[PDB]
């Protein structure tokens, strides 16, 4: 057939350069968990050219996991290994694929997730975040998305809860559990629990994902950032009523700390036609100037 084809990174064998011995690894406390597995804190000894002793985060499935889920963690590993590094992504540091279950090792971000961070500040002030800081988080997530978009990697789980804050409070997009690689649609296979309040209409109603779907999600995140971590569509349950509102063009109101320019960016991300939404690169231009 045609001698030229795009290379599907999920089809590539595991790259052995990421391999790290599990006995150079010491597990600590659980950072987050589910039914799929967990992410734990660990100390890595002699990892890469980094600090000889290095605090890292490690993802693993619970021993209960079936063939389905083990394969989904390898796909995740494979996607993350082809991306290359960026300053605003929770980068992959290595893996453990021999001598035991699959472990995926990534940068440890000491201040945890953005959502909880924003909520602690909101609770502390009731008992100090500035607009500049909120803009910086927004701009940094945008930069990471633009990098992902430029790899044809659609994240599919853009939310304050999946943005993490590392040294200097630098924002990084984490959790690639639903990340997928395209090229030009991605169609939803089905029945995975999904983050409905962060999903673009075409993803809900047509099971279709493009990079412009992530832009919708990013707009929701902007709403989360500038409201200091309110749940989206506050007080409105996911049901028939919600889907109607979304399809008929309902949008959340301007949050307390969002300047008009940022709300306008939000609203443009919430265009029903995905191609009428701005690109992540354009969004980087907007926030670099604000
Ligand atoms: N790669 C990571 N690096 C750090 C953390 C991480 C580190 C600490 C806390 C935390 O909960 N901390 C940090 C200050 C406040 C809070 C206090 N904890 C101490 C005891 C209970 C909560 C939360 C996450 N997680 C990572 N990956 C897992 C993950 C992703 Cl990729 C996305 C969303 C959630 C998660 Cl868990």
């Amino acid at each position: 057939g045609n001698s030229y084809t795009f290379i599907d990174p999920t089809q590539l064998p595991y790259n052995e350069k990421w391999e790290f011995p599990r006995n150079n690894l010491q597990f600590g406390k659980t950072l987050g968990a589910g039914a799929f597995g967990k992410v734990v804190e660990a100390t890595a000894f002699g990892l890469g050219k980094e600090d000889a002793v290095l605090k890292v985060a490690v993802k693993m499935l619970k021993s209960t996991a079936h063939a389905d889920e083990k394969e989904a963690l390898m796909s995740e590993l494979k996607i993350m290994s082809h991306l290359g590094q960026h300053e605003n992504i929770v980068n992959l540091l290595g893996a453990c694929t021999h001598g035991g279950p699959v472990l995926v090792i990534t940068e440890y971000c000491c201040y945890g997730d953005l959502l909880n961070f924003l909520r602690r500040k909101a609770e502390a002030d009731l008992d100090p975040l500035e607009l500049r800081d909120l803009l910086h988080f927004s701009s940094q997530v945008a930069q990471g998305m633009a990098f992902l978009a430029s790899k044809n990697c659609i994240h599919r789980d853009v939310a304050a809860r999946n943005v993490l804050l590392t040294n200097g409070h630098v924002a990084k997009i984490g959790d690639f559990g639903l990340a997928r690689d395209i090229m030009s649609n991605y169609i939803v296979k089905g029945n995975a629990r999904l983050p409905v309040k962060w999903m673009a209409p075409e993803s809900i109603f047509d099971c279709v994902y493009t990079v412009q779907s992530d832009v919708w999600s990013y707009g929701i995140l902007l709403w989360e950032i500038f409201s200091l971590g309110l749940n989206p569509y506050p007080g409105i349950l996911v049901n028939s009523k919600f889907y109607k509102l979304v399809k008929d063009g309902y949008q959340m109101a301007q949050p307390a700390f969002a300047p008009k320019n940022i709300y306008s960016i939000m609203q443009a991300c919430w265009a029903l036609e995905p191609t009428h939404r701005p690109t992540f690169q354009q969004i980087c231009s907007f926030l670099q100037e604000q």
